[PDB]
């Protein structure tokens, strides 16, 4: 419409006028801040065979301050734009404003909650008040789009715009829509609009008037996001209707899942991210990504591919520090789960197969297809009798964990055929599914059919090469139209027949751990196990320059078939030296098929490497693992100096400078008062980290009780003292955002001036996933409260966070990263605090005593260079009972960990190269809270390392660290 780089009609997408089948993989910039590291993310996802990645602004972490947008340094998206193009990736932008993502507000900054309008809604409040980030972020998106020679191809507007509740009845709006997307447009958005609806319910789609995206696409979470039982695939969780909702909401369009479960979030005091992984992984990829195929999918981004961090307090309550997800590459950024090189097999799959995009998806069917009901087939049947066309095969009971043995019945350009042909049967194995192929192209070579999967297959100049795979204990069989015969040219003959039938060579094999390379006519097939499979690579080869460029039909003729171990980045041809840039956790065979003609030397990693030739044209070699020696500081034997974070339990503190909580009024429009004053932190710009509330009054000796309801968000905590005596904390709960306590007080002195201090942990704000649920305005603070034998204007109050609120001072790591304890506001979370007068006590030692401690020390760090390293803060919990304490982790002023002893379920922390400098000092720092009588301290807190892996990823720079500053107006 507006351009001709990216266009579409019923079967898919076409990017420069090419067919595209669009496979992408989510990943969120802000929750890896570190420039240096998009490069690996985005690399990763290529060697999967992946085209393009999907990713999400946080309008929060860029307009904290209202009318100042700010996405300079960690926030700049220009590096994240960069290492697209320059791994050949395309993206697609979701900025929102609204994202829900699981971050704090749903993307919502803290000041949305004194917004007079319903959020999502044409409210005019609202509409307004994202104007300015609107029109900001879609300019930097507008200049990254390929129409302007950058990575971005579609533009999403608004994020699952799909339901509404509790007195909201305007959706949906068409109006509301059209505003976000005409505002794009007229910031310079031409790329399509892509939605993504919450489930198949066609919002938005073409012909629906105002408001109508140019794709309409819809999202799934089949398996849920409780990981608590890995193994339960619960009966009819499958879905089984995608094609058909499909051809009745928008058959104008390529089927599009914009949002595909690729792991699931975590709540605090959940099951751990592990869990995650086993339930959606390399058994729920095969089984539910080749079902999305199934419905002839065409763009398909699987969330998430990479997760990252929820540093500097990004995240909501409905999760905690870690967003590892459960993806395919963790959080440490490793791919070492199978799910990874499960998904990179059919990722390479639909690279290669442009005959799958032209096919029309058919019905189910658990008889047309095969000699058992218990399997279930759905057709992917080509337009022709001559045309490719594809059967993707399931257990009927989608959970079944049996073996079961069968054979095939298909159409094909030869009539219809039972396989296998030349005797015995098929097997699907437990929580299997494979996508069979007839009539399929290999460069002009038919390949009648096969039972047995594509890896990839290429043409080297004469030779054609076609790489199959099958499972454990599985008999395959294959047919090449035209062929007179073949030849075992590697391995064992063993098991193998092959024998003219009709019009085609037909060839039967049996799965080895043992390649077997057959040659038919010019074609050599590579026999594969799905493990040997696992090891292989297909990068693409550039003419000139090192960049693989993007995914086209062009690029992908000119890869080379690459057999290594952990990762294989990228490959391309200088002179005559093939340089191959991969990356190793042991001792790695290599394996070059299809290397150039001009290409007379292998250089890995930079490193000439010795290579020898086989009969088959591969180049073999190998690169040696050895385990380098990682030295890490013992925490425990370091030196720490501490301070007092909590002086305003002492009568000599003076919080003249905080902010009176004196408004006789609150902006919350969700949310009336309870209280004489609003003691709702974000009516006075306080949006983020630990708050604090003084309430000053003169007692009357009549006071017994301090009736107080607190609101944190889930597994928030507070505590009380009133002047310096202790009166009690709510240590949280993982089920509990609020807590309603009645405390008794010491006898006080009419006459006599007192002050209840508050402090209360703010685990972010919550997402407003239903429209009209405004759940993103709830409030942070202090909702009721009542003295006994006082009225409750005879206490004013007093409030902080984070020091300056929306005029936050670090500009440099945002304005969600530091909270309102006194050493937060201070800044010496920061490198080099003034520890010259601090106590050298360190957090194995703790408090003895409720209260809240600040640490500090440092350690130098001078790891193996060459090596990319994970590293981790370990906290201990081998208690039965948990003590109640909460701790902040700051690594050079970045916090990297929210940890609530009893809680949980996170004690393993992983923190960057780039946050953590690997060749010199670092600042370590922690904030003890002590929510119990008998105080708190850590047990065991350790720096640890996971497997070092050689790789050939370029040094990472260490982003901007301010270092400590004495702050004006500080307190
Ligand atoms: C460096 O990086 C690499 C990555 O690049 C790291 O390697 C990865 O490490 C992962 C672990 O962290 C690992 O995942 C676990 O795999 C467990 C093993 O099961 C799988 O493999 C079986 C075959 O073993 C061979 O391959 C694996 C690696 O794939 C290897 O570890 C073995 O040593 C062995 O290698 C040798 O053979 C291959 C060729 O075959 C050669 O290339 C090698 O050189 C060696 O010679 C395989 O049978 C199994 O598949 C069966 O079971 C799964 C379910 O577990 C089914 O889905 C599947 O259908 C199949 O079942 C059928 O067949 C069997 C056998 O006939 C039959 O009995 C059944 O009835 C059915 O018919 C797997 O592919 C796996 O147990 C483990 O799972 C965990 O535990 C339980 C399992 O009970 C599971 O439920 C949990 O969810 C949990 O995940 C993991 O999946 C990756 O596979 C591995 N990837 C690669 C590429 O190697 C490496 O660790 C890292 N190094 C360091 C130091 O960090
Ligand atoms: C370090 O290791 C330790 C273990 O050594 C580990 O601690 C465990 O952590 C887990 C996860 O956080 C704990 O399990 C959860 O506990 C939740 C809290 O339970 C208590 O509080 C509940 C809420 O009470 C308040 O609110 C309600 C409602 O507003 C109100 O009525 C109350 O008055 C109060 O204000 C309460 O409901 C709950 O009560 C049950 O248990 C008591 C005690 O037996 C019993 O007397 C009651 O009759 C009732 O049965 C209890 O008082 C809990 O809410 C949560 O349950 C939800 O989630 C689970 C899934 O996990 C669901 O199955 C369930 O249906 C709920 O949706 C869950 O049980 C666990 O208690 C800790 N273990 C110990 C021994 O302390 C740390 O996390 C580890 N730390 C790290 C860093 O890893
Ligand atoms: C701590 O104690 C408080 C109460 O002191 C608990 O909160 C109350 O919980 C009960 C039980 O769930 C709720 O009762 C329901 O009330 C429904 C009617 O709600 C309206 O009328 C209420 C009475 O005035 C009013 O509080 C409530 O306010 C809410 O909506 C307003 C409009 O959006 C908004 O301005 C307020 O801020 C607030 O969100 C409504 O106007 C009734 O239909 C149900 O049958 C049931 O009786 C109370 O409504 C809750 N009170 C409030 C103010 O939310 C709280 O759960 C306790 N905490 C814990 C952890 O137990
Ligand atoms: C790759 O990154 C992932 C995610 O950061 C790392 O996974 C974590 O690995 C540890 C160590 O294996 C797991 O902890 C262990 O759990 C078992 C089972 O409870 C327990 O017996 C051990 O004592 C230990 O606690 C942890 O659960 C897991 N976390 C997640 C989120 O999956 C992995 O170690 C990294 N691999 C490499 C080589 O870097
Ligand atoms: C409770 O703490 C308050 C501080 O908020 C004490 O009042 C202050 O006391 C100091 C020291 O005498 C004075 O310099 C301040 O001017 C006082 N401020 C106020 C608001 O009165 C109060 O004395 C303490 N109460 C008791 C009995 O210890
Ligand atoms: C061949 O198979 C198709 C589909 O399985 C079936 O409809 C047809 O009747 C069979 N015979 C013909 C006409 O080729
Ligand atoms: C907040 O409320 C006050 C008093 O009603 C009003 O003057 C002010 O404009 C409101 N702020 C916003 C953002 O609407
Ligand atoms: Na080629
Ligand atoms: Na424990
Ligand atoms: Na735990």
């Amino acid at each position: 419409l507006l351009q001709k780089y990216v266009t579409w009609d019923e079967h898919s997408i076409f990017v420069n006028g090419e067919r595209l089948m669009i496979f992408s993989g989510e990943v969120h910039p802000y929750r890896l801040p570190v420039a240096s590291l998009y490069i690996d993310i985005f690399e990763k996802v290529k060697a999967l065979g992946f085209n393009c990645v999907s990713f999400y602004v946080d309008w929060a972490l860029l307009e904290g301050n209202p009318g100042h947008y700010s996405a300079e340094g960690i926030f700049d998206l220009q590096p994240f734009f960069d290492a697209a193009k320059e791994a050949g990736i395309y993206l697609l932008a979701r900025p929102g404003p609204y994202i829900n993502a699981e971050v704090s507000g749903g993307g919502f900054p803290g000041w949305l909650q004194r917004v007079d309008g319903i959020l999502r809604t044409s409210d005019e409040a609202y509409l307004k008040a994202t104007d300015n980030y609107a029109s900001n972020i879609a300019a930097t998106i507008a200049k990254a789009q390929i129409t302007n020679g950058g990575p971005i191809i579609l533009y999403q507007p608004e994020n699952e715009y799909s339901g509404a509740c509790c007195g909201y009845n305007g959706f949906p709006d068409g109006s509301y829509m059209q505003y976000i997307e005409d505002h794009a447009r007229d910031a310079g958005i031409v790329v399509p609009f892509i939605s993504n609806d919450a489930w198949a319910a066609g919002h938005n789609a073409p012909g629906t008037g105002a408001g109508a995206v140019d794709i309409y696409g819809h999202d799934s979470y089949p398996l849920g996001f409780d990981c608590a039982n890995p193994s339960t695939w619960p009966s009819g969780n499958l879905p089984t209707y995608f094609h058909t909702s499909h051809e009745q909401q928008s058959p104008s369009t390529p089927y599009s899942l914009v949002e595909f479960q690729g792991g699931a979030f975590d709540p605090w005091g959940g099951v751990g991210f592990a869990k995650c992984a086993a339930l959606l992984n390399h058994e729920f990829e095969r089984v539910f990504y080749k079902n999305d195929f199934s419905f002839g999918v065409a763009f398909l981004n699987l969330y998430m591919i990479f997760g990252g961090t929820n540093w500097g307090n990004l995240g909501h309550p409905g999760g905690y520090t870690s967003y590892d997800y459960g993806s395919a590459i963790s959080e440490s950024r490793n791919i070492t789960r199978e799910k990874y090189s499960e998904l990179k097999l059919l990722g390479n799959f639909a690279k290669v197969s442009p005959g799958y995009l032209v096919a029309n998806p058919g019905d189910l069917s658990t008889s047309t297809y095969t000699n058992t009901a218990d399997l279930t087939v759905t057709p992917l049947l080509g337009s022709n009798s001559s045309a490719s066309s594809f059967f993707v095969i399931r257990h009927s009971d989608y959970s079944s964990q049996a073996s079961v043995e069968y054979k095939l019945t298909v159409p094909t350009s030869a009539g219809n055929l039972t396989i296998p042909q030349l005797g015995g049967s098929l097997t699907l194995s437990g929580r299997d599914s494979k996508i069979h192929v007839t009539d399929y192209d290999v460069a002009g070579t038919n390949i009648l059919y096969s039972t047995a999967e594509v890896f990839t297959w290429k043409k080297f100049n004469n030779e054609k090469v076609l790489v199959l795979y099958g499972g454990p204990g599985e008999h395959h069989e294959f047919a090449v139209s035209g062929a007179s015969s073949s030849s075992v040219v590697e391995g064992s003959s063993s098991g193998i027949s092959s024998k003219k039938v009709g019009k085609a060579l037909v060839v039967a094999w049996d799965v080895s751990t043992a390649r077997r390379i057959v040659q038919v006519g010019s074609l050599k097939v590579f026999l594969l196990d799905r493990n040997s499979a696992y090891n292989y690579w297909v990068p693409q080869v550039p003419t000139k320059g090192t960049a693989p460029g993007y995914s086209n039909q062009e690029t992908t003729a000119s890869s080379i078939i690459v057999k290594a171990g952990y990762l294989v980045r990228s490959a391309y041809l200088d002179g005559n030296d093939l340089h191959i840039q991969a990356d190793f956790n042991a001792t790695t065979p290599i394996e070059v098929v299809g290397a150039p003609s001009g290409a007379k030397n292998l250089v890995i990693n930079g490193k000439k490497t010795q290579t020898k030739v086989d009969k088959n044209g591969i180049w073999s070699a190998s690169v040696a693992y050895t385990a380098p020696k990682v030295q890490l500081p013992s925490l425990k034997s370091l030196k720490w100096k501490s301070v007092d974070t909590l002086p305003e339990a002492k009568n000599t503190y003076d919080d003249s400078a905080w902010t009176s909580a004196d408004h006789a009024y609150t902006n919350n429009s969700a949310h009336s008062l309870q209280t004489p004053t609003s003691l709702f932190a974000s009516d006075y710009g306080y949006h983020t980290g630990a708050l604090l509330f003084r309430g000053h009054f003169t007692a009357n000796g009549k006071e017994k009780t301090f009736f107080v309801q607190t609101k944190g968000g889930t597994a928030y905590g507070h505590s009380i003292w009133i002047n310096e005596t202790y009166v009690g904390s709510w240590a949280g709960t993982s089920i509990n955002d609020n807590n309603n306590a009645t405390y008794t007080l010491p006898t006080l002195q009419s006459g006599k001036n007192y002050v209840i201090t508050v402090v209360i942990d703010n685990m972010g704000l919550d997402e407003d996933w239903t429209i009209g649920s405004e759940d993103m305005k709830n409030p942070r603070g202090i909702i009721q409260y009542s003295l006994s034998g006082q009225e409750a204007s005879a206490i004013s109050w007093k409030l902080t966070g984070n020091l300056g609120g929306e005029n936050y001072r670090d500009t440099v790591r945002g304005p969600l990263n530091e909270g309102g304890l006194y050493a937060e506001r201070q800044g010496f979370h920061q490198p080099q605090p003034p520890t010259q007068k601090w106590d050298s006590s360190s957090p194995f030692t703790g408090l003895t005593k409720p209260g809240i401690r600040f640490y500090s020390t440092s350690f130098d760090l001078d790891l193996p260079s060459g090596y990319d390293i994970p590293l981790y803060f370990n906290f201990g919990n081998s208690t039965s009972t948990p003590a109640a304490y909460r701790v902040q982790l700051y690594v050079n002023g970045y916090q990297y960990g929210k940890y609530v002893n009893n809680i949980g379920p996170q004690t393993s922390f992983p923190v960057p190269e780039g946050i953590l400098n690997y060749h010199g000092t670092n600042w370590l720092a922690l904030s003890l809270w002590a929510q119990e009588d008998n105080g708190a301290k850590l047990d065991s807190f350790e720096l640890i390392n996971t497997t070092p892996v050689l790789t050939s990823l370029g040094e990472v720079k260490s982003v901007n660290q301010p270092k400590y500053q004495a702050r004006k107006g500080a307190y």
